[PDB]
RNA sequence: GACCAUCGUAAUGAUUAAUAGGGACGGUCGGGGGCAUCAGUAUUCAAUUGUCAGAGGUGAAAUUCUUGGAUUUAUUGAAGAC
């Protein structure tokens, strides 16, 4: 038998957040960000931070006995970007490479059946 | 000369139907209009949630929010717009 939680994956071009919780979604198990192993505000989302992050989830997940993982990769969506971050890929690789089952893997990036004004101007960004 | 009847003669008297226009009729077509009426996810915020240091934001920083629990996570809501 086996364990399964569900790794939500927050990939923005300013951080990555690994975030494991029950099945449920209520009770955290843990929650790493890649700004919490790097003392540097650029490096934060990079996919070094990201790696160290995975692996440090990793290690509390086992601790708590969860054998396998379900992937939900989040980008920052609604009015802003759809694509995730770079460090999305490399926190999925680390958990993998930890030693946790990978189960499902889904996409849940925010998406508007139509949305709110994006921020910037109609010109854009300058 | 006017004028009103009645009989008579006559092929008795209405040009087409514009690859002009209008109108009717027929089955349709359309993100055309108006008034009601349905959803939709998102965004912000607020109740209940777990969690533990950063989270935000950038070419790089700072302003800002934060161990009274941010950000991240789930649950049920409202609001307005689209």
């Amino acid at each position: 038998s086996q364990v399964f939680g569900v790794a939500r994956i927050y990939a923005s071009f300013n951080d990555t957040f690994v975030h494991v919780t029950d099945l449920s979604g209520k009770e955290t198990i843990a929650r790493v960000t890649g700004g919490m192993k790097v003392k540097a505000d650029r490096d934060e989302s990079s996919p070094y931070a990201a790696m160290l992050a995975a692996q440090d989830v990793a290690a509390k997940c086992k601790e708590v006995g969860i054998t396998a993982v379900h992937v939900k990769i989040r980008a920052t969506g609604g009015t802003r970007t759809k694509t995730p971050g770079p460090g999305g890929q490399a926190a999925l690789r680390a958990l993998a490479r930890s030693g946790l089952r990978i189960g499902r893997i889904e996409d849940v990036t925010p998406v508007p059946s139509d949305s709110t004004r994006k921020k910037g101007g109609r010109r854009g960004r300058r």
